């Protein structure tokens, strides 16, 4: 009774792979964003039908043979913009190629397009009603984590007063549960009304709460916020507001939600009875996790080459190399475990451990530099290179 009519959401798993050098930025929603409208050209109506999802962000430097995975997501009844999407994508071989299509609900790959599933509305309240039923003690917390998709676009109870870009909330305490609430309430309601007493309903029925918040603001070379919080629950909320989260976690909310902008994820707590609504989470993931990237020959050469200086080694070195190969192989077999550390004397007595876990911690932090890098370089929280001496002193 909260939506008396929703479209119908419906959605594509793109994978492809590279075949050239490329470089993207620190948020990868601009030029998917860019590329889709290059090649579909439709006009004003992508605003109104599409939306898009980049599993991969803070991965900058790319390379031959990296894959590339995104979710393209669309509404309505009887849309066509699917089967000409797939006409032109199955050709997109060069740069760009192919590697396969697989539909976001089913999980069946993109052959027999005919029907796609669809994310019909009942479903939703279905999947959030089930949940409730599942997780209400009536006497819990119910803490659930909020993650965002390192960008969002609010506007802290409108404030007209404000009258530029410190219009928009960069903080903890500009946080409102009820405007967090009727945010998600209006864009629901414009996707409605494309194709009031509730309003005030919901204003009473606000309990959640917003805990331990960590949020921060990253200026696009535009302007977002980006963080987590602990979102926690009181037991007196009905499974309404929890079907609006739920559509709200693929709709977007926020300004500007065409560009993608405005998405997030939830985790909800550990050990309850596995119970997967909407959206999968191993469907949204980096093609190529990060612990490939990290066994990867030429980085894992490069670590050794730099962490040689200072190595004091002492004992043979074809074992150190069969011992950091057969580690890969058990990294990659997913069953590693870590060596304990080892006290040694320099004068002053210092605590390391073996030279080949010491190889893979510098591996894995050659891996991590350049997205941390730009990601300080980028935020509220950064270190200033060239410091005004003036403004210093």
């Amino acid at each position: 009774m909260i939506l008396p009519s929703f479209p119908d959401l419906t959605g594509l798993v793109v994978n492809l792979k590279f075949t050239a050098r490329a470089e993207f930025s620190l948020n990868h929603e601009m030029a998917v964003d860019a590329f889709l409208r290059h090649s579909l050209n439709l006009g004003e109506s992508y605003s109104h039908h599409l939306s898009i999802i980049t599993p991969e962000n803070g991965r900058l430097f790319y390379r031959e043979g990296d894959t590339y995975r995104f979710v393209v997501i669309a509404m309505g009844n009887q849309q066509q913009t699917n089967s000409i999407w797939h006409t032109l994508i199955n050709h997109l071989r060069k740069n760009i190629k192919l590697e396969s299509l697989n539909d976001l609900f089913d999980g069946i790959p993109v052959s027999s397009k005919e029907s796609l599933d669809a994310y019909t509305l009942q479903r939703a309240m279905e999947q959030g009603l089930a949940w409730h039923k599942a997780a209400n003690l009536t006497e819990q917390p119910l803490d659930i984590q909020w993650y965002w998709q390192s960008t969002v676009r609010i506007l802290h109870a409108d404030h007209k007063q404000h009258k530029g870009e410190q219009r928009y909330c960069r903080d903890a305490v500009q946080l409102t549960p009820l405007l967090l609430l009727k945010r998600i309430y209006e864009t629901l309601n414009n996707v409605a009304t494309y194709f009031n007493h509730q309003a005030w309903l919901k204003e009473q029925a606000q309990y959640i709460e917003i805990q331990h918040p960590d949020l921060y603001w990253i200026d696009t070379p535009l302007g977002g916020m980006a963080g987590n919080f602990t979102l926690s629950l009181k037991p007196g909320i009905e499974p309404g507001l929890l079907a609006m989260l739920i559509l709200t976690q693929m709709v977007g909310v926020g300004q500007r939600r065409t560009s993608g902008l405005g998405k997030y994820w939830l985790k909800h707590s550990l050990k309850h009875a596995h119970l997967i609504l909407g959206l999968k989470p191993n469907r949204v993931t980096r093609s190529q996790t990060l612990l490939d990237c990290i066994i990867q020959p030429h980085i894992i050469s490069q670590a050794i080459a730099e962490i040689e200086k200072k190595t004091n080694i002492d004992t043979l070195n074809e074992r150190t190399l069969s011992q950091v190969q057969s580690a890969i192989g058990q990294l990659r077999k997913h069953q590693y475990q870590a060596p304990k550390l080892q006290g040694f004397t320099i004068e002053r007595l210092l605590a390391v451990s073996p030279l080949y876990d010491r190889i893979l911690q510098k591996a894995a932090a050659i891996v991590l530099t350049p997205g941390l890098d730009a990601i300080m370089s980028q935020a509220s929280y950064g270190y200033r290179k060239g410091l005004s001496r003036q403004q210093v002193r």
